[PDB]
């Protein structure tokens, strides 16, 4: 049911560096995730031009940001192309192995952590603000899956029984206790305005309900 996998060594090392670094400009995580969502939306849109049935699983292309102060979670949800089981357990890490290496070489050479996106490994900037990350994802060609990792060198994959989603990806950030500023409406708005103003899809920030 729940399978556990080891990260490749280079990715484990970058995750430890990110989760333990003293780096104050942590807000870039949201730019990186929104950008990843935007690429996923780009891909399903492009593919649907030659195969319109790929949108049977959902026509709306958007990004939602959903903070939850009770659970202390921030969720980025998109209706992009999603990820398969093969992506989650192996293929993404096969690609990220080289980008993770190049990024850590650049950090040693004096590059900034905010440049992580240029190396194709921006997803891991989520561990600037999160102690655990859960990814619920559904690709047209596969079943709905739940990926999860608290760093420490391993991650799990299981078939997801909640939701379902139709198509797309939810990144659930279980925030560190001292990073709850990223659950506030005004903070999230400021970050999106500064880093994601030109994203070509509707970004809807959900507001929380209790006064
Ligand atoms: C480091 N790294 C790449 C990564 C590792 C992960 C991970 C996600 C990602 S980044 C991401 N976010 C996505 C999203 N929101 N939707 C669909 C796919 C998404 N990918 C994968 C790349 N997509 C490229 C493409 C095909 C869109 C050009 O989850 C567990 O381990």
């Amino acid at each position: 049911e729940v399978e556990t996998f080891a990260f490749q060594a280079e990715i484990a090392q970058l995750m430890s560096l990110i989760i333990n670094t003293f780096y104050s400009n942590k807000e870039i995580f949201l730019r990186e995730l929104i950008s990843n969502s935007s690429d996923a939306l780009d891909k399903i849109r492009y593919e649907s031009l030659t195969d319109p049935s790929k949108l049977d699983s959902g026509k709306e292309l958007h990004i939602n940001l959903i903070p939850n102060k009770q659970d202390r979670t921030l969720t980025i949800v998109d209706t992009g192309i999603g990820m398969t089981k093969a992506d989650l357990i192996n293929n993404l890490g096969t690609i990220a192995k080289s980008g993770t290496k190049a990024f850590m070489e650049a950090l040693q050479a004096g590059a900034d952590i905010s440049m992580i996106g240029q190396f194709g490994v921006g997803f891991y900037s989520a561990y600037l603000v999160a102690e655990k990350v859960t990814v619920i994802t559904k690709h047209n060609d596969d079943e709905q899956y739940a990926w999860e990792s608290s760093a420490g060198g391993s991650f799990t994959v299981r078939t997801d029984t909640g939701e379902p989603m139709g198509r797309g990806t939810k990144v659930i950030l279980h925030l560190k206790e001292d990073q709850t500023e990223y659950l506030e409406e005004r903070r999230i708005k400021e970050i999106v305005k500064k880093h994601s103003q030109f994203i070509g899809y509707p970004i809807t920030l959900f507001v929380e309900k209790e006064r």
